[PDB]
């Protein structure tokens, strides 16, 4: 149906490896969203044109208020273009970047939406795989949804930053649901120190590190959180906990708010 004609593109939202995303209205309705634009050239050299279709019909089919709804697509000659829904406080590595390190209730409020989108997702089989900061928006109320889909599959299955990707995936073998707690307990520390725990200066490095699991905690971080983020990093997939246990977990639910 749609057309890059039904629309006013107005201010770039951001770029990614492949999205340019922009600001975006729709005439007849004036209904704000964001466009990301993507090169078919660049799709096709790259080989990603299953991520296209995965990242379409996944997050066109979910409906959960932390993850971000794709209404529709089209293209041209040359290029893609998805219709997203409009996260307009920006990302949350954006977030961090602005304040360095959050508090723990800012952080725990983050884990529980994250968690709870996360239990949805799983709920249907889908794994998303690269939950990272600058795909982790923020909506009008300052509540988290998750976007990006182009990484998803149905679980279980077998390039750039490798800080939040558990040893199973860096290292080929199957993987399922449990890449996504890793990834959780990555971003639970990073939240709260303000960087990621296997950050280093080479992939190299960082690939050692992750699959050594080599990480500290400054002194600032507590006890309740060295204990959730303990548990979600263990190298053994089936040791990670479940999404619930995250949820109940005492820290959590000290430092956290409900709807
Ligand atoms: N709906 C949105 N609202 C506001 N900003 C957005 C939105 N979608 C994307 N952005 C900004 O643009 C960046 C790129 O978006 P996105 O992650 O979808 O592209 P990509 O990472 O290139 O995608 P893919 O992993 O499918 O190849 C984001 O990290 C974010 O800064
Ligand atoms: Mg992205």
């Amino acid at each position: 149906q749609w057309a890059l004609e039904d629309f006013e593109i107005g201010r770039p939202l951001g770029k990614g490896k492949f999205g340019n995303v922009y600001l975006a209205r729709e005439k007849q309705s004036k209904f704000i969203l964001a466009l990301k634009v993507l090169f078919k050239a660049q799709l096709e050299k790259a080989g990603v044109e299953h991520q296209l279709r995965r990242e379409v019909e996944i997050q066109s089919h979910l409906r959960h208020p932390n993850i971000l709804r794709l209404y529709g697509y089209f293209h041209d000659a040359t290029r893609v273009y998805l219709i997203l829904e409009y996260a307009p406080l920006g990302t949350v590595y954006r977030e961090l970047q602005k304040l360095s390190k959050f508090d723990e209730q800012r952080t725990a409020t983050y884990i529980t939406e994250l968690a709870n989108a996360l239990s949805y997702c799983h709920s249907k089989r889908v794994i998303h795989r690269d939950i990272k900061p600058e795909n982790l928006l923020l909506g009008s109320a300052g509540e988290l949804k998750i976007a990006d889909f182009g990484w998803s599959v149905h679980a279980p299955s077998s390039c750039g930053t490798l800080d939040y990707l558990p040893p199973e995936m860096i290292e080929g073998r199957m993987h399922d649901e449990k890449v996504d707690l890793w990834s959780l307990g990555v971003l639970c520390y990073e939240f709260l120190v303000g960087k990621p725990p296997f950050e280093a200066n080479t992939y190299q490095e960082t690939y050692k590190r992750i699959s050594r699991v080599e990480f500290t905690f400054p002194d600032f971080v507590t006890e309740g959180a060295r204990d959730l983020i303990s548990r979600l990093l263990k190298h053994n997939p089936s040791q990670r906990p479940m999404l619930r246990e995250v949820l109940e977990h005492p820290w959590i639910t000290a430092n956290s708010s409900k709807p």
